[PDB]
């Protein structure tokens, strides 16, 4: 029910854990490849910490498992890198109660287009799960040690949201360490013992076109990753959640800055926080997919059916295949005209300034 990627590459998917502890680095790599059977959400403990996300008990948990448990999403699982080029590299940085796997409608399609994407599973406790190891040993036999989301009190939200935003960046900058070391050659030992050899990844990045891409609390993570890491050339934040960020940030983002918004997810405190990114020196672009709401850009609005996905509040107005369509079109001209890509993806580039019937150009939220 997740679309596959509408590029002319096809899509391998796997898993890199490096190091094996909880300040390692954990991500899931889409990447063009040389079967479309990723296992979508793939461990028991990832329902049970969605579960707790949502407000229920242990019976919501593995209702949810009973679901999805076996739900694949389209990709090659290992299958080899499609050799020959370099490819452009987006960092993903996902939601809060999300995790690393919940974007690969964006991730494929992305990947279909020629980049390799580094969705980032986020140890800062946003996560409703993640796991590590305790040592090698524990990862040899695969035991592993989990890692619930953080539920926070009213008198520690800003000051807890701004250290696991300043988290996020670290563990956004430390992917893209390792990806660009693994570029050069470094010999890795995935934690993960998977049927991939990440030497295939050698010599196979363009190491100065680097973008950062997130989805709510993932969309602050861009703008604390654009401040801190001059390595990216540009950022888009979809839908992000402005709220963890410090008021020194927002005069600080060198970087092009390509806002996407959903309707009905926004309200004026949150754009007012886009519009202190602006600068008449720097590139800004906003737009609004209308009718869209939060759950748009994850990939649970393929999940269930139009009724009751409206029901849930994971569905809008506009249908889930045209609004990821949009945004994914958007972003990709977007990418191609700041990373300098010799592509064609600037036939969207009216998508970027709004010129669509399921488009506004920036917001229709007015602030001072
Ligand atoms: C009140 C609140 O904190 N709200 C919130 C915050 C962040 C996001 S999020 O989009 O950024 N992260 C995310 C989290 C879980 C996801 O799985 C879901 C989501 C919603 C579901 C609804 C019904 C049934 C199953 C669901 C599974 C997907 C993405 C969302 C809501």
């Amino acid at each position: 029910k997740i679309p596959r990627g509408n590029g002319p590459y096809s899509v391998g998917c796997t898993d890199l854990m490096f190091d094996h502890t909880n300040k390692g680095t954990f991500l899931r790599l889409y990447y063009p490849s040389q079967r479309l059977d990723t296992l979508w959400i793939p461990n028991k403990e990832y329902f049970w910490g969605l579960s707790k996300f949502l407000g229920t008990h242990w019976l919501m948990g593995n209702i949810l498992r009973l679901l999805f448990g076996s739900m694949t999403t389209p990709a090659n699982w290992n299958s080899p890198l499609r050799p020959g080029e370099k490819y452009p590299l987006v960092v993903f940085s996902h939601g809060l109660g999300a995790f690393r796997t919940l974007y690969s409608a964006i991730g494929i399609d992305l990947a279909s287009h020629g980049f390799i994407v580094a969705a980032v599973e986020h140890r800062d406790r946003s996560a409703s799960a993640t796991y590590y190891f305790k040592d090698q040993s524990a990862a040899e036999i695969g035991d592993k040690s989990w890692l619930y989301l953080r539920t926070l009190k009213q008198e520690e939200e800003t000051h807890i949201r701004n250290e696991q935003v300043r988290q996020r960046a670290k563990e956004c900058s430390q992917a893209l360490s390792l990806i660009l070391d693994i570029d050069h050659g470094k010999p890795v030992k995935n934690a993960l013992d998977l049927k991939f050899d990440m030497e295939q990844l050698k010599d196979s990045i363009d190491r100065e076109k680097i973008a950062v891409i997130g989805h709510s609390f993932g969309g602050a993570t861009v703008i604390q990753t654009l401040s801190e890491d001059q390595r990216f050339r540009c950022g888009i934040a979809l839908d992000a959640w402005m709220f963890p960020l410090g008021d020194e940030v927002y005069s600080r983002i060198p970087q092009p800055l390509f806002f996407i918004n959903s309707e009905y997810f926004q309200y004026p405190a949150n754009i007012i926080k886009m519009k202190k990114c602006y600068s008449p020196d720097k590139e800004r672009k906003m737009i609004t997919i209308r009718g869209s709401v939060h759950q748009n850009f994850a990939d649970f609005t393929f999940a269930t059916g139009k009724i009751i996905g409206h029901m849930l509040k994971l569905k809008g107005d506009i249908d889930s295949n045209v609004a990821i369509d949009l945004s994914n079109k958007a972003s990709l001209a977007f990418l191609q005209k700041h990373l300098g890509l010799h592509k064609d993806f600037d036939q969207w580039d009216c998508l970027i300034e709004g010129d669509d019937e399921n488009l506004i150009p920036g917001t229709n939220i007015n602030t001072t």
